[PDB]
């Protein structure tokens, strides 16, 4: 009982393996690799038949470089990023208005919206290989980066991915230090309660895509029961986003920077990225729709910033 896949160690030569079913990819391989999941302990699947599977065999020397490249001390990021860079190589990366986007492949349509969100936002990777990718991204070579992402995120090629949770992952690798976030809560029975937060908790909010009706006062259920109005006292970060489950919204030219429209069920449906240029763009992976006015179901809007401090008594 066996399958015909194909072996590779460099991501350029692709080797045909019979595979005996009855044992697992490490018994006959060693650390093996398929899509950016790690399949050294898992015995052949019926559908594992025509597909490209990297080998890495382990080396004291490669977990130690991928400490100080990836920062990264999981010992599989290797070839979890190595098998999924074998994929995304095979993607297309059109320049879609000046930005680098992905062609519709895999379910990739929350890597395109991430990537070319990347590409509108003041951002540092600490990773240097990282770094380096996001610097070959900006440039159309985009498919180390992208592996990256998948990697860093610990995402399959063609498994579906949410941009909030996927831009939460890459946050963690950017430097954010100096980002400073501070709000107030007032609860009519529990009285003021101060916070500040730093890092990816200053950038990112759940719960509303205005940054507005964030500056103004948002209703969020209080720990004593009753409603209780948090909003932005002191903001200092190059740029803002604001999440919230799909909903329709209208988003006006020139009042937010990049936003994500998501369109379908939980884990079902696909994105689209709306940016504002001279006039609002509707990047879909490879297609471009101009538009001068905006109403879509929008799950993320970004917007710019470098210091805001409440005028609120
Ligand atoms: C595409 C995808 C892949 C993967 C994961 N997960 C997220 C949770 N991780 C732990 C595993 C991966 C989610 C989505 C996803 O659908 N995320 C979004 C989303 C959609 C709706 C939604 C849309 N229509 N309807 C009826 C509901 N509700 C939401 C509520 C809260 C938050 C997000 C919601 C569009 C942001
Ligand atoms: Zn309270």
């Amino acid at each position: 009982r066996t399958i015909k896949v194909f072996t590779t160690v460099d991501n350029i030569n692709l080797h045909t393996q019979v595979v005996d079913m009855s044992m697992t990819y490490g018994q006959q391989f060693g650390p093996t690799y398929l899509d950016g999941a790690d399949v050294t302990k898992i015995k052949p699947h019926n559908s594992h038949e025509g597909k490209t599977f990297y080998v890495l065999p382990n080396d004291d020397t490669l977990r130690v470089e991928a400490f100080e490249y990836y920062h990264t001390t999981d010992p599989s990021f290797l070839g979890r990023y190595m098998s999924a860079l074998n994929h995304t190589k095979k993607w297309k990366y059109p320049q879609v208005n000046g930005l680098t986007s992905i062609k519709w492949a895999d379910n990739n349509s929350y890597l395109a919206t991430a990537l070319l969100t990347l590409q509108q936002i003041e951002l540092k990777f600490n990773p240097p290989a990282l770094q380096d990718a996001y610097y070959r991204a900006r440039a159309g070579e985009a498919a180390n980066f992208c592996a990256l992402i998948l990697a860093y995120c610990n995402k399959t090629v063609g498994e579906l991915g949410d941009v909030r949770e996927t831009m939460s992952y890459l946050f963690q690798h950017a430097n954010l230090d100096s980002c400073k976030r501070v709000l107030n809560v007032v609860c009519k029975t529990c009285g003021q309660q101060q916070t500040t937060l730093k890092g990816v908790e200053a950038v990112m909010y759940m719960g509303t895509l205005s940054y507005e009706q964030f500056k103004k006062g948002v209703q969020i259920p209080c720990t004593c029961g009753k409603q209780a109005t948090k909003y932005l006292v002191q903001q200092e970060s190059p740029f803002v986003m604001m999440s919230a489950p799909p909903a329709q919204y209208e988003l006006k030219h020139g009042t937010f920077t990049c936003a994500s429209e998501y369109t379908g069920n939980y884990q079902c449906g696909h994105y689209k990225h709306i940016t504002s240029k001279e006039t609002l763009y509707c990047i879909d992976g490879a297609l471009l729709t101009k538009s001068s006015e905006y109403k879509g179901p929008i799950t993320d809007v970004f917007y710019k910033e470098n210091s805001y401090t409440t005028t609120i008594k």
